């Protein structure tokens, strides 16, 4: 407080995509199940990190300066939820795309 | 299978702990109360965030343009309650949650 | 500051997930459903267990001699739903929780 | 695959922390000790509760009619230690857990 | 107030789940078993890491130069067990834990 | 797997130091207690992240190539434990110093 960094969300969302990518490589049901367990945990951790930035780091001036930020954060969380439900790495990548947009705004607010 | 009652019950616990902190200034008790209040407020925030991210959909945010900011204020109110002993901060959090609850059940109709 | 509604809500998710499992045989969906069910049943169990350990007091147990066994039955009902895809097991857990809910509010009056 | 030793170990930490609290009045140390105690007692309670819900079965409860109340007493003993700095409260919890340990291993023979 | 028994009991749960996975290939059961095995192995690893970081001291690492690598191998064995259904991987983890336990109790003398 | 980054440990250890620094600014017992609660959680999260890198990311060749790494990781965890017990920001900073040493080795292993 107020030491926050979207790197946490990003790293956990990379785990999600990485796991998705491995699920194409190994049809072993045990492996598929473990991958699914891990992916569920990591996506939910990524969502917590995104949510925390939104509620705890970003403040009223940030939301006036970036009117799009509320919806962007909601979209990010929903993208992470869709990645959670999926084996398709494109869904993981979409969540990473959104997180990158949060990250860009974040580092701007550190400047002014 | 979402119900704002989960956020409510947790925020009610926050407020009840604040009230109890006013009636006993034993430092051990004060510390225990602070510990319990910190966890309850974070659980409440989790539950609120989950409604916002997982239950509410773009049609709802269209119909209720103030919803995004309401949820953010609610989470910020819960953080303020977390950092305070004043039961009125717990009550403000509950007030915000009641407004979410109103909208939530309106979308269930 | 307790409410068996917390247990109920979680047990309701258990049943809901069981129902979803009948309509979609995709292995990944079945796996995720199973993962989610496991967590939700254990959360419901935690809520039930806490009521029993922290809310209910000696006077309640003397007034309700069946309550120890009711709560244990509830927990085993939830474990049974955890290990099953049959929504009837989810409903049975809900039925037991409902019996705890009634007793709870009688003690609050 | 259960063992009341898990509950014991956690309850032992509770008592140990209570003892440390007598020899060091630094507020920060007292606060940390209180934080740690709270967690450890709740872990011990979780372990005790799981035994009761998941390990003990109807035959055990008929064979040991006092077991429901023994376990509930144990949990309240742990809650009492959680809310106290007196090592005697920690020891009382350990004593109850020891009674559960004996019953447990009788059921395993 | 450390005891390698916590790591052991958790790794014993890993092995018992692996054995049980060999006796029933129902996919729902297999998934549940995988979920439970994943949590147990991580708890075991947590407990092992805690002994290494919080209990063992520089004099111990001097007296037992192989201890650092033993602990790392133990954690790696537990990860291997986590990723496998072979009960022999669970047993290798327990074997490593038994070597830590031997050293641990030697340092208590 | 194998997507790991010592940034996670570092960010949580920065939280620890930041909290330590705030405890000098406000003598309110409630505030001191909250600071203590948060500091305990964040330090233990930092320790998990350090431990995970050591057990899950680093492999036998890394430990032969860096014979000091086992002890360095143990020192890092103990430093985080000492920071956990303390209000002195210097203890937080020491844990960050150690984490930086892990981070340097880490990014070398990503190159070869």
């Amino acid at each position: 407080c107020g030491v926050y960094d979207p790197a946490q969300a990003r790293i956990e969302a990379e785990s999600v995509k990485a796991v998705q990518e491995k699920m194409a490589g190994n049809d072993d049901p045990h492996f598929q199940t473990r991958a699914t367990v891990i992916k569920e945990q990591r996506a939910e951790l990524a969502k917590h990190h995104v949510s925390v930035l939104w509620s705890d780091y970003f403040k009223p001036p940030h939301f006036e300066k970036y009117p799009e930020l509320h919806q962007l954060v909601n979209d990010t969380l929903k993208a992470l939820s869709a990645a959670k439900g999926s084996k398709d790495p494109a869904t993981g990548q979409k969540a990473l795309d959104y997180i990158a947009q949060i990250d860009k705004i974040f580092w701007e607010t550190k400047k002014a």
